[PDB]
């Protein structure tokens, strides 16, 4: 069935629903094994109740957000890196939304995606964001290909490839998290790709956080990284090294191929110098621009 229903920002979509007797379910069969989404009742178990709705018209733009960016990240996944689901072979996509009371965050547990609705002040619904949502799913992503380790900078690396494909999902600007974060300032948001240290991130490996919390930093040195996918991307001069842009269609292409097929569960920075030297050499050729750039954005954010 196509129910439709407004998103956290108040913007009326449609997506896929499953009739089921007297009503419907937030369930598309179509997608893999399904993408299913839950509320989990302003309670903590998970994944709770599908939630369900008499005339697919949906009111709840938590869940709205949730089922139909998850159905549009396996879209995004399938079109662009011809991959199935999260496991390559169609996993189903389970949410929930409505996770606790007043909840400020989100989060992959090795099975779904949970999202609180945020406090009001600052947060809302974490589901708002295409890019959060991204973020999340795109952590499962990783546990099924180099299953990097969420500490120190493996863990920072974890993270840094949950923002690069977020981020590009959506494609809107170099942020993350804007949706969601402080509804009442405008432009601001968790994170910056292009400047993080506007949100206290690192964005040079000589700034490297070095202390135990965190998972020692790993939602702090992550800056790092996004500045050289950004660097690759958008191209720039930054520590005296001038990076030529190859764009994002190219970036997100080197990026997923390193981050997949290259890197594993304990790689740091260095090997992800390489493991993204490697990928644009396999798509561009050995001495091509896009292998000088992606070697050229590691220089710049002093990964050697
Ligand atoms: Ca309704
Ligand atoms: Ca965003
Ligand atoms: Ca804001
Ligand atoms: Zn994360």
């Amino acid at each position: 069935a196509t129910g439709t229903g407004k998103g956290v920002l108040g913007d009326t979509k449609s997506f896929t629903t499953t009739a089921s007797g007297s009503s419907y379910q937030l369930k598309d069969t179509t997608r893999g094994n399904g993408v299913v989404t839950y509320t989990a009742s302003n309670r903590q178990s998970i994944p709770g109740t599908i939630l369900t709705d008499a005339d697919n018209v949906w009111n709840d733009p938590a869940g709205v957000d949730a089922h139909t960016y998850a159905a549009k990240t396996y879209d995004y996944y399938k079109a662009k890196f011809g991959r199935n689901s999260i496991d390559g072979r169609g996993l189903q996509l389970r949410s929930t939304v409505h996770y606790g009371s007043r909840y400020n965050n989100a989060f992959w547990n090795g099975s779904q995606m949970t999202y609180g609705d945020g406090d009001g002040s600052t947060f809302i619904a974490f589901s708002g964001d295409p890019d959060v949502v991204g973020h999340e799913l795109t952590h499962g992503v990783t546990e099924y290909t180099s299953n990097l380790e969420y500490y120190g900078e493996s863990g920072a690396l974890n993270e840094a490839f949950s923002d690069v494909i977020g981020n590009d999902i959506q494609r809107k600007n170099w942020l993350v998290g804007d949706d969601i974060y402080t509804p009442n300032i405008a432009g601001d948001a968790l994170r910056s790709m292009s400047n993080p240290t506007l949100y206290d991130q690192p964005d040079h490996y000589s700034n490297l956080y070095t202390g135990s919390s965190d998972n020692g930093g790993v939602h702090t040195n992550s800056g790092i990284i996004n500045k050289a996918y950004y660097l690759l991307a958008q191209g720039g001069t930054f520590h005296g090294v001038t990076v030529n842009g190859i764009g994002r269609d190219a970036a997100v292409q080197i990026y997923y191929s390193a981050f997949t097929n290259y890197l594993t569960s304990s790689s740091d920075f260095s090997n992800a110098r390489a493991a993204v030297i490697q990928a644009a050499k396999d798509q561009y050729g050995a001495n091509s621009a896009e292998a000088t750039a992606a070697a050229k954005s590691f220089d710049a954010v002093g990964v050697n």
